[PDB]
């Protein structure tokens, strides 16, 4: 037996559906999405991490001089100078005055520790949901992992369950991302090949691993001091430094919904929004033939208190006449307020209690049990507790019943104003045709 | 000096850029495009290989009965038969006449061979885009592999090029793709865990070591003969093996703009289609002083033959005076003709020769020499050849000048009609101003 069905995307909300075929009792399902998880996909842009200087120790040379020479190294350097005289502790060296020249060299390179430490930045786009639902109806229970997407089928029990691409299509990743151990951010960072020195990205890497280096951090060279041997540069401190004290926020503490952002992989979790239907087939054996289920007649409803709270603030109260005692499924064909429980057990003594939870002044709904039907409504009276430390158990719908006090008050105003109106239109009619008859 | 243009995304076509700086004599780039590749971004489904049905040895209870135990295997297939009496070569073992019981067992697993010889079942979306160009100007000439992406900027000779995104978003990869070797095809594939019997997907798994499987291939057990041990069975035949008898066309023989289609990783490569933007940053080493480059006056431009073939048809001739001889950057200001060379030797000869390709009867094109100017014209006559193998050199770009014969003819003959309307409007114009003076 086909069925479909659209379930809320909330973590925890206990959905219950409702299934009536004609030659059966009717069966209520409940589905309860525990976990679920943002999946994006990603690609690998560059890798980040602290440089460190190399600078080889100087070359001097003794009554002649030296040429420069270049080499394929990130952000090299070298220069040559001339007239130096250096001293070492026992004594000046190059014994000739003035005819003696100094090489100074130095190049950036990928620190030592670069593969514990680094920053990857990413371009996320077209995420993938995936679920881990709850499925309990009967007497069988369990958890399952479905990707929540049209193409995949999961059987429970000798049924098999198609859980639909989600409503929305909302991620709360932007297009370029940084990742940094486990925090997300929402960053926009250089081109490769374009960083500038100083800010995040000096440095930059294809991969982890990758031979080929990028580096532009504004190293130059010095003229070192008379007498002397020590190879003076100056050079633009770390952009990676930088960018770990002032990064700014992140996506962990900003992202909406209120859903946790998570690392390898990335992922964002129990993110509320949308909707997910639903798509089932059910065997012969799921259902009980009308035969054997117990027979409900005169079906009556009442309330006898109900606060629209967060928990289930209601209790119901049901009267009836049953030939035998056995098991019934209760549901209620409105969301203005949700059961409880799915099934009760009905007896010859006529009565039964139900648990409801609701959001509005005067809720009106229809209740069923077995094949019966009974019209419920009642007045709800809020609460006290300002603050609870749980999530609302009802489907937050406040409009009350046409017939509930203020929508009783309207309704008598709209029929004396209709009634004036209505003799004043009377009154006038009747004048035009006294007229028109002369 | 910061420049922008955009150029064809076509393999092999020589475009060239003019650079004309206030301050210096103007230069000529080559840019070309020598190789493409277009890269999807794939998420596995599943695998799907040729099943493999295992047949334990019955288990022939004498004198006595045998229950079947459920298991959890895929497509496990059990039955327990009552009244068997086997045979063997020497004699009929299990004495009991009629009481005896044979258990046959079945079941299907992945074949041995599942790891060389299966087929991927991909998601393919948001292509990439990837090239290698060739760039020469002046006395450098290098190629470089670039990500077409305004987010890849690489240095050749001191100048930074950065290649703009593709102008066109079109790939030729459906949302769901199949791979087999070196075959990629346009399919839709069953969902995973609601393959059917018989047909691609009879058997699926998440992944080549994935221990789970799911199978469905209608497996069914028949009551053995009289008299006999051998397990009998029916089963629908390989889902894989009809397929590679009527899968039916691929995609290296099918896709539109004529690119190959290439396998590991999955690919297209030289697709002709869209513009590319670029990106340029040039030195003021690349230039030259306008007053070191020759100066040119008096330029006359003379076509001596001229055949709109797709090979560089057309021999072009430059009469100037000039005062020293040097280099000069020629370049033709209009896409109607396309040059060959980026660079000519003047001299005080004051003669030079150039060839250029073009598609149109009569073409029309403003050439310049360093910082001269010319306008040619000139009458093509088409080629003889039907067919060739290479491809056209030109923009293929066919209406004619207005100076040609054509349009002449059509201007003279609407020049002629204006000039009789002109005069009959006159006509009636002095006839209605002489009736109405009276
Ligand atoms: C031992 O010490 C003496 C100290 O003078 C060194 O003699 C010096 O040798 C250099 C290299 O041959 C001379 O430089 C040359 O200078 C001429 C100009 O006169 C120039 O044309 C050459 O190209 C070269 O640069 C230097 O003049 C000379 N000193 C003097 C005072 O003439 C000697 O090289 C040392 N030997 C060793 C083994 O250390
Ligand atoms: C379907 O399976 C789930 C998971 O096994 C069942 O939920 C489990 O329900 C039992 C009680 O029925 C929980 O045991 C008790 O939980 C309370 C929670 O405060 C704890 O204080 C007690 O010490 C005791 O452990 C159990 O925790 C709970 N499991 C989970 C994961 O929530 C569910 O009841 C099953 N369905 C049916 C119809 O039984
Ligand atoms: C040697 O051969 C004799 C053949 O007579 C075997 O005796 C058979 O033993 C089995 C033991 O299970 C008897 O089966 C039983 O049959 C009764 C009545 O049908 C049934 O209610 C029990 O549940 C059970 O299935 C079988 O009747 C009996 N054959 C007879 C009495 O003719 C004996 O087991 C053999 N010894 C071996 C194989 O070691
Ligand atoms: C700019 O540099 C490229 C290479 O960096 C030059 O490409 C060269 O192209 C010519 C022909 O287009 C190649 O010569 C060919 O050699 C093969 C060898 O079998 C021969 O069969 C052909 O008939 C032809 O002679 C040459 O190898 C190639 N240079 C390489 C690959 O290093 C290009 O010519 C340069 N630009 C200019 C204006 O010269």
């Amino acid at each position: 037996y086909e069925h479909s069905t659209v379930m809320p995307n909330v973590v925890g909300f206990p959905y219950k559906a409702h299934i009536e075929r004609p030659g059966y009792s009717p069966l209520t399902l409940q589905m309860q999405v525990v976990e679920t998880s943002l999946e994006p996909t990603l690609n690998l842009e560059y890798i980040t991490c602290e440089y460190k200087t190399v600078v080889p120790s100087p070359y001097v040379k003794c009554c002649g001089a030296s040429e420069c020479s270049t080499k394929e190294k990130p952000d090299y350097q070298c220069k040559v100078y001339t007239g130096v005289y250096p001293f070492m502790w026992g004594g000046a060296y190059c014994f000739c005055d003035s005819e003696n020249t100094q090489l100074s060299e130095a190049y950036v390179d990928r620190s030592d520790v670069c593969r514990h430490d680094h920053a990857s930045a990413y371009k996320a786009h077209t995420a993938s949901l995936k679920a881990k639902v709850r499925v309990m109806y009967g007497n069988v229970n369990q958890t399952v992992d479905v990707y929540v997407n049209g193409d995949h089928a999961v059987t429970i029990g000798g049924t098999q369950f198609i859980f639909g691409p989600l409503s929305s299509a909302w991620t709360p990743f932007d297009n370029k991302i940084v990742v940094y151990k486990d925090e997300v951010f929402n960053q926009d960072f250089p081109p490769y090949g374009s960083g500038q020195p100083g800010r995040f990205g000096d440095i930059q890497s294809r991969t982890v691993e990758s031979n080929d280096l990028y580096a532009n951090t504004a190293l130059k060279l010095a003229r070192p001091s008379p007498g002397m041997v020590h190879v003076p540069y100056t050079q633009t401190p770390s952009g990676f430094k930088y960018w770990l004290k002032e990064k700014g926020t992140a996506l962990n503490t900003k992202a909406p919904f209120g859903c946790q952002i998570k690392t390898n992989p990335v992922r964002a979790m129990n993110c509320a929004v949308g909707n997910i239907p639903v798509s089932m087939n059910l065997p012969d054996s799921a259902f009980t033939r009308i035969v054997e289920a117990p027979t409900i007649i005169d079906l009556t409803c009442t309330v006898a208190t109900c606060t629209h709270s967060s928990d289930f603030g209601g209790v119901l109260t049901l009267t009836y006449k049953t030939d035998k005692n056995g098991d019934c499924s209760v549901h209620s064909h409105s969301n203005v307020a949700t059961l409880q429980e799915a099934t009760a057990k009905v007896k010859t003594a006529g009565k039964v209690t139900l648990h409801f939870s609701t959001a509005s002044a005067s809720p009106s709904f229809v209740v069923s049990l077995c094949s019966a039907r009974a019209t419920c409504s009642a007045s709800c009276e809020p609460p006290k507790d300002h603050i609870v430390p749980y999530a609302a158990s009802h489907s937050n719908v406040v409009f009350p019943d046409m017939s509930g006090t203020a929508l009783s008050w309207v309704q008598k105003i709209s029929g004396g104003l209709g009634a004036f109106a209505i003799g004043a239109i009377l009154v006038l009619v009747v004048v035009t045709c006294i007229g028109l008859r002369r």
